[PDB]
């Protein structure tokens, strides 16, 4: 089998991408945060307190003739951000462009914080990081993807983000038509849970190629590109007046700038991503300060491949037995 589904940014700054998933029968279609940083699907019910709710679209498990609670068993996720929900689990079908799983366990939030609150677009996450950082008590929960993989007819997720613009997720095969050139495909370590890889280096605009181990995660449900602090600062000292600001909470650049390209090595491949695409406006409407894409890593103890990366490539998750990752130029 295969599945096919578009995702489709939330605002005018990328700041997350949104997939119609279908939960219960008859189904209710929710639109899901596709998350390979995490492991946990889990979605606003008519069980969310309400005050907690404002304009999503909730899952009913009484309104859906599959859904069967998962006796005993709960939830709770803090995630890097702050942010953080919890509540009770369902069994139940869920389909994602047309990809079917049965039994699927679908994480019914009783409270979520307020971020999630305040953003009305998205409905819940469907994680994809590896199953190990499932969060269900007593019994840890599969990944839909680790569910639907047996029945795919490869064991493999891409993504394919666009820039201002709708993209995919294919489940089960690589679209050959969807990238340029060849696919570079890199080693992971599953240890921490994530789809954890080593960039081979970078460049900043036009520079040259600076070799050097970057150890980090493939992570589409994080906004930004998050790097050592030594590569962030080689990147804003090529742009007129940025600086790190400890009031707004990071790099910030004149918003009349003309952002330089950053590239990251994949083995002996690079992608490169426009210098546009590390542009997150204006700091507070009508600012002429600007809020940058790519932002220092020191204190978050990891390295994050987000959005902004990710972006600017096509991105094979190949869940074989051996799971690597594959990165095109498109």
């Amino acid at each position: 089998s295969t599945g096919s589904a578009t995702t489709t940014p939330i605002d005018s700054l990328d700041d997350a991408y949104i997939t119609p998933v279908q939960i219960g029968t008859p189904a209710q279609t929710l639109n899901l945060d596709f998350d390979t940083g995490s492991s946990d699907l889990w979605v606003f019910s008519s069980e969310t307190t309400a005050s907690e709710v404002d304009g999503q679209t909730i899952y009913t498990p009484s309104k859906s003739t599959t859904a069967k609670l998962l006796s005993g068993a709960t939830w709770s996720i803090s995630y890097g951000d702050g942010s953080s929900s919890s509540g009770d689990v369902y069994t139940d079908t869920v389909s994602v462009g047309g990809l079917t799983v049965t039994g699927q366990a679908v994480e019914s939030a009783k409270k979520v914080s307020s971020s999630f609150t305040e953003d009305s677009t998205i409905d819940g996450l469907l994680g994809l990081a590896f199953s190990t950082l499932n969060t269900v008590s007593p019994t840890q929960q599969k990944t839909f993807f680790d569910n639907a993989k047996a029945s795919l007819d490869s064991p493999v997720f891409t993504a394919d983000l666009g820039y201002h613009a709708p993209g995919t997720y294919n489940f089960g095969f690589i679209d050959t038509t969807a990238y340029t050139g060849s696919i570079t495909y890199t080693a992971v370590s599953t240890k921490q849970g994530f789809w954890e890889w080593t960039s081979t280096g970078y460049a900043v605009g036009s520079g040259t190629f600076k070799s050097t181990s970057i150890d980090g995660i493939a992570d589409t449900g994080t906004t930004l590109l998050y790097l050592p602090a030594t590569v962030v600062s080689a990147y804003w000292a090529q742009v007129s007046g940025a600086k790190s600001s400890s009031s707004v909470g990071g790099y910030v650049f004149p918003c009349s700038a003309t952002l330089p390209s950053f590239t990251f090595g994949v083995g002996s491949a690079r992608i490169v991503i426009p210098g546009d695409y590390i542009d997150f406006g204006p700091i507070s409407t009508g600012s002429s300060s600007c809020f940058g894409g790519i932002q220092s890593s020191a204190g978050i103890g990891i390295n994050i491949f987000g959005d902004v990366a990710l972006k600017a490539a096509f991105v094979v998750f190949n869940g074989a037995t051996t799971p690597t990752l594959g990165f095109a130029s498109k």
